[PDB]
């Protein structure tokens, strides 16, 4: 049967087994999605492992950069983001791909909120060069910012961006949280309400909780939002799909990700 | 959602939509197999259009060896044979392999044909690759021929195998045609009578005719027979997993190509 799995540490609280779950049940496959807390310098032996036993696996901090470098194949957006979430094994070889890039897409997309630019991505880090980069190749003129500036000017060049002052914010349509900042902290935002755009939309990576000050900030100035979940559920079908060829229900991931959320 | 194909030309009597009509059915999913024609010229383009709308497809005669110069990755195993069989497609990029390799090992064991040598292949063309490629892998003495003495010599030297004449075939335990000779042709055979072996085992690739004369030669001689249609399967339904991480029954598969015929 399918085997599949994520691997990183922590994963305790990871949502992918339950989204996956109802992936394998709703198609009406055999397999299973389990966890594997698995450190870096457990990786080496971990995929070497995933090679025998699993069809795929998602990766998760800290393991999508030092992932690259041990797989026989890394797609060339996976090459330039610099990350891999998604493995897929075939005849004991290795491939690696990002979906996050394209499963953040998806979720606006299917959220309704537009791809009208210019898009603003707080964050230089990881999270913030898979939405850079996909923004992009979208076709939407999109700036960076970062708490530390070094950071937001080196990614504007090597993607071909631009590198803004926080002020700039209140010129964007599309402002993308890609920062910890307001994890697990209702009172926190990146992003002062003055700095806030008359027009346009918000989209926070962080679901913990799932309406934070950014979106809570977001929704009264009339912007329109969308909270993390939903590209969360997309990467993981557009995963499954890679894995298999069939696309669960993004919208029955979520809903499995709410429910495990308890919220 | 699964879309498949089988690209070549001709592949209008192909019975891989069968197959896998089987495949599909028999694991409860929903897609589709279809024979796609496509000629050498016609390749490049074709590719293209699998990247948008197929998740995998199979490659057939005459397109297996130029499949390789328009891929995005092709296994270790599928170049050195240097041919493509099957074909994998996520996020529009397309990934080759060869389960012709291993497909007909997995029929020549599930067919309890025993894996003893000297084996002989005759044949150095695609199918004699992916053939002598399998059974050195397996560990056996490979030999090889073809009609055109170089075409052997070539893939021997390549290889590391031995080409031989024809008159060897009476010391190899293990023959199997790897020519198109005997194809339609029942009074056709790539081997004289008595040149067999009086022990050992006979595989034809070749299925149309299902009993071709090499088989009855070989059957008359007193050696255990395999027609082309257990590697035919066996390759089918390692591609299916190839494409869907789930293997359907090759026997099954099998059974639906007789049935096809
Ligand atoms: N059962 C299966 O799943 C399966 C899988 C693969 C292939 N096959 C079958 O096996 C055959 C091999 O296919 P392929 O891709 O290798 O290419 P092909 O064009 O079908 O066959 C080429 C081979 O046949 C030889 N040949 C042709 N005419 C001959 C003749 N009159 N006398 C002696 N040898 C002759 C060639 O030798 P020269 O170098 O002298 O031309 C060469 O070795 C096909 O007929 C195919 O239908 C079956
Ligand atoms: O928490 C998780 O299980 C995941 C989180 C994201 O990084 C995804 O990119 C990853 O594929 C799975
Ligand atoms: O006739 C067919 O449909 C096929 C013939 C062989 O070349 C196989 O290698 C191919 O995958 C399917």
């Amino acid at each position: 049967m399918l085997r599949f799995a994520v691997l990183g540490h922590p994963v305790a609280h990871s949502l992918s087994p339950a989204m996956h779950a109802f992936a394998l049940e709703s198609l009406g496959l055999e397999g299973s999605y389990e966890a594997w807390d698995t450190p870096l310098e457990a990786l080496p032996g971990r995929l070497k492992e995933v090679r025998r036993a699993f069809r795929g696996v998602n990766l998760t901090l800290p393991l999508k950069e030092a992932a690259l470098a041990h797989l026989d194949w890394v797609s060339p957006e996976a090459q330039r983001i610099g990350a891999v979430n998604t493995v897929l094994q075939v005849e004991g070889r290795l491939f690696g791909f990002n979906t996050d890039a394209p499963g953040f897409l998806e979720a606006l997309k299917a959220g309704g909120i537009p791809l009208k630019g210019p898009a603003l991505v707080l964050g230089a880090g990881g999270a913030g060069r898979a939405v850079a980069f996909a923004l992009r190749e979208a076709g939407l003129e999109v700036w960076v910012w970062n708490r530390t500036p070094q950071r937001a000017l080196a990614l504007a060049e090597e993607f071909g961006l631009r590198a803004v002052p926080l002020e700039k914010a209140r010129e964007a349509r599309l402002l993308v949280n890609a920062t910890r900042v307001g994890l697990e902290d209702p009172s926190a935002s990146p992003l002062p309400a003055e700095l806030f755009p008359e027009e346009g939309a918000a989209v926070d990576l962080v679901y913990r909780p799932l309406w934070t000050r950014f979106l809570r900030e977001a929704k009264a100035k009339g912007l329109k939002v969308q909270t993390g979940l939903p590209m969360l559920a997309w990467q993981g079908a557009l995963a499954f799909r890679l894995w298999t060829g069939l696309l669960p229900d993004p919208s029955g991931m979520e809903e499995a990700a709410r429910r495990a959320l308890g919220v």
